[PDB]
């Protein structure tokens, strides 16, 4: 307590126990004053597929939601080679060592001093009464590398909009406005700190395993089935073949591949692709309220070998990539692609539809015909694999509250949660400048420029499924690139910039289907 | 506790008890911000004997490893005249009175203020999970003289490198990158302090004695041996002499001198030396991974009287010596040589090989011949003295963890330890400057320039072997130089600079072999 | 020990700070000049530890066209003799060879079940034979393509220049560290230490 005593210690490490596992991380953050201490309306213009109505807020927030915040590339390797599953259990969050500083500008020379009596105010929203913007995969998370310092993102949300005149951006009567000072919050000077705990509800483990067998291939090859079918109508009579004799396509099966839809496929070799100035009209789209949104990412369908889809699968970038775009003759060295190909056993590939069905009735005169089905939705007796969790990808998402939802696993991958971890919101308390001597009822426009900084820490408790497999031969495992290199993998370069080489999927160890 | 109360007191003294002995020391240090809050890769260029791959770190460290930190020249005199041995037992380390200061630069006028809420963060590594750079005899230790103020060294290590193209400096797949923020560490403001304790494992005393007898000279001169040998073949018959009659070289012995190798010897009088523009091609070298390293220091072999070797023995310099080189017609007045000559009783001198052995079979026609052995390795029945510990030399070293090691006494002298004292690492916590109002996901480049300072203290508990010797006549002892001088020995001069006159070996008192 | 080292012996240090130890670099000009160890010149640093023992061994290139056509390798082998009869020295100390080279019997080798009979041959190492590599030990241990180092061959004076000679074989010294040979999946587990009055570091070769 007091000005001269620290309110916490630095905890970053990983504790590997048999069943539990416990990861600790702590980072240094910097919080400005957004919107100059004001709420503001924000809206679009004209009628179009992108139109919005919402509010911007003078509040920041802590987003730890991404995986590589909590795990190092070694721990991640250590995780995914030895284990079939993981799910979260508890988390513990703490802020401490708050310090607030004021910025005085004389000419072009800034003078930054240390204001001891200023406060910051923070609250966690445990009832989910605010609009929930986490799990939408925005920026502003902890950095991957513990030694970086980051700036907290601004909070904002956008509500219903409605049509009028030529502008769809008008506010509908039910557009909601939330004031965040109408929430009880804890005001912190430099001495005092902040903590709370949270506990996840039980969710199914994420499967870390790649299947050992295809669906159509589940059987004994050595013995034929006892089931009979109609092979041939020739000769004015019916002929029943018996399923067997190593002819697989004719076997009866209890299970059928998962749902999906056909998606446009772009070859990774740029000379083989049609020269489109941009890919929109070719995208898979779903429409809502009379405006079209790209469908991304789709169902976990893998593409053909050597091909990809736009937004159909996740992609990341290095820290060397800046700006909104990158280009190269092949996939750029900065962009990090992901692959769902481990799912092709159960799931459906994107380069063709789901199958074929009968197109007509027949008679002696007319021949039978079939048609192809490019899209397959859910049926009874249908199995599939959900999208994989990566090291750079999101962890959870909030299941929206609706009368119904089906298999609520987030399409970007993760753990769907009814009651996700609470949003944590923080603000610099406004300090007004010298008021005039005569009274005025108007708002106080002029304040003192100031910001704040301090450490945070996050402690997650993960539960993991131990792996017992009696297969004789060795398995694929994650291994650091065997090659010599000018820069080591997942390490800092000469200039001091941390660089991530690969998105590391969780699926290596095989498991019987 | 608080801003206005000191967290410790100044303890420097020496407590001489009968068996234990306890030395206390405390110093004032200054810690900058290294690498501008960044990790950085460092590497060489081209193929050569000096090539490296490693990382530089924004962390400092406390190195007390050298002797004269803990002992004053009077205590050292008091130690080495009265005692046959010493070994460490416990140590106690403390930091306190931390104060952090910020540097504002307006034009060419620095303004240094006192930032009360900034923190430093420190941790001791007790599991030796970091690369261990102590015991490599670097600079950056405590000063010898308690009133000096010193700046802490930067931490850094260098890992495996591997070949490619013309550059051997590429990173091998197994090159390790250690982030030091991934260690739990204690964050200290000005009020709170830091302490921990440590206990050495039992090691053999360092022998403070010079032998009373040569190996070949251990015997009774008054009586001849009962053992017979073949002296002379003349006259077609064998003649057996009896060992004795004051002819020593013929005696049988149970023990033989220690190992060593022949080393080039440079006369201390410059006019008598061959004019080599530099000494490398003449050095004793051992090679590892296809690159040659000088062998230094070698086995504790003494040179001829009036001669020396390059790097074969330790050497130091005054505080008057600055820059990387000094030169004089004879050994410079600044350089402080060491002498192993007290070991010539047991050990081998460097001006010739170990001995001679038979070069051929004989018959009546052909005469017997011998050849000389310039290098002798370890044999059964071989005794030797380890290199002496000096006042300016290192204390311990870490025995590397390997499947085998032989007689792990460090070649620079000291106590080899499996579990040496933990490295102590400290950093200025980064304080970012004013963040922009609009959000950006890039790292925070600009910080506030600041440094820190404060006292440290180290308390070692030494165990020492009492001396009982019944020899009648007096012994050699260390004595302050008998001469009048413009400046007293081991004392400050007019300009205020502390000057060490001699490296003081530990071996004076005689002991029977 | 299941681990490969993270650092070479000669490379254990802090690169950022120079040592406080001084040596004689140059005799030129009728006077002695003492350089200070540092300034990123590694070979001059003082060290506490030195690489492990070993001996030089003949190295045969894995590409058959580059090897001398010996009808058999015996006279070229490393041999130790006992009771007046010569035995090949195998396997030697855990010394690794040069990259792309090997030694006869210096390192372990196995074969598949497809290999039958007492011999197999191919233009390169046969597909049946399973080689082992000690290269993970090159940090601490000594490579087999050269001797252990060099030492001074003569006394000097103003007239005569200093010379050195090379040491092809190095036995155990104080302050010497090494890694023992690795255990493989197809290799032996234990061995019986023979009962003798003395033995040194009894790990089976
Ligand atoms: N990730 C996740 N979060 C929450 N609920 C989920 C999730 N995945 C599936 N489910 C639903 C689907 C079923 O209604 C039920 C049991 O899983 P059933 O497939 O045996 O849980
Ligand atoms: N300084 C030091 N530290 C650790 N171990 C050491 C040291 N000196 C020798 N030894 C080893 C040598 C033997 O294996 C054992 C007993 O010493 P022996 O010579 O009777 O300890």
């Amino acid at each position: 307590d007091g000005v001269g005593q620290s309110s916490g210690n630095w905890h970053c490490d990983s504790v590997w126990m048999g069943d539990r596992v416990l990861t600790k991380s702590t980072r240094t953050w910097s919080l400005p004053t957004y919107n100059n201490h004001l709420y503001k309306q924000i809206n679009g213009s004209g009628t179009g597929d992108a139109v919005y109505f919402g509010y911007s807020t003078p509040w920041g927030y802590f987003d730890f939601n991404r995986f590589h915040c909590h795990f190092s590339p070694r721990d991640w390797q250590r995780l995914v080679n030895n284990h079939w599953g993981i799910r979260p259990r508890r988390l513990n969050f703490k802020l401490f060592n708050i310090q607030v500083k004021e910025v005085t500008t004389t000419d072009g020379t800034k003078t930054i001093a240390n204001n001891l009596t200023s406060t910051v105010q923070v609250f966690a929203d445990t009832e989910h009464q605010l609009p929930y913007i986490l799990g939408s995969a925005h920026e502003g998370c902890m950095p991957p590398f513990p030694a970086d310092v980051f700036m907290l993102p601004q909070y904002g949300y956008l509500t219903l909009n409605g049509p009028g005149s030529n502008n769809n951006n008008l506010s509908t009567p039910s557009s909601a406005f939330y004031c965040l000072e109408y929430f009880p919050s804890q005001m912190l000077r430099t001495g005092n700190n902040f903590v709370f705990t949270y506990e996840f509800e039980k969710v199914p483990f994420h499967s870390m395993f790649m299947h050992n067998q295809a669906l159509d291939r589940l059987m004994n090859p050595l013995v034929d089935q006892y089931l009979w079918y109609l092979d041939a109508t020739s000769g004015n009579n019916l002929t029943f073949r018996k399923a067997g004799a190593k002819n697989f396509p004719e076997y009866f099966r209890n299970w059928i591949p998962g749902p999906g839809c056909r998606n446009q496929q772009w070859n990774k070799v740029g000379t083989k692709n049609n020269p489109q100035t941009g890919t929109w009209a070719s995208a898979n789209k779903w429409r809502l309220q009379g405006r079209l949104n790209k469908y991304a990412p789709g169902q976990p369908n893998a593409p053909a070998e050597g091909f990809l889809t736009n937004a159909g699968d996740l992609a990341f970038a290095n820290a060397k990539a800046t700006g909104a775009t990158t280009a190269a003759g092949t996939v750029p060295a900065d962009i990090l692609l992901t692959s769902e190909s481990e799912t092709t056993t159960t799931n459906m590939m994107s380069n063709n539809g789901w199958g074929a069905i009968a197109s007509n009735n027949q008679n002696a005169s007319v021949a039978p015909t079939v048609q192809y089905e490019d899209s397959a939705h859910v049926l009874p007796g249908m199995v599939w694999q959900d999208r994989d969790i990566y090291l750079q990808g999101p962890i959870w998402a909030k299941i929206p509250e609706t009368d119904g939802h089906f298999h609520p696993s987030p399409l970007m991958g993760g753990f769907g949660l009814k009651n996700p971890p609470p949003q944590i919101l923080i603000k610099n308390t406004p300090v007004p400048a010298d008021p005039p001597t005569q009274f005025s009822s108007q708002k106080i426009n002029s304040f003192i420029t100031q910001y704040s900084t301090g450490q945070m820490t996050v402690e997650i408790e993960w539960e993991l499924r131990k792996e017992n497999s009696k297969r004789w031969n060795p398995e694929i495992q994650y291994t650091a690139n065997f090659n010599n290199s000018a820069n080591a993998q997942f390490s800092v370069n000469n200039n001091g910039l941390y660089i991530e080489d690969r998105t590391i999927g969780t699926r290596y160890l095989t498991h019987t289907l």
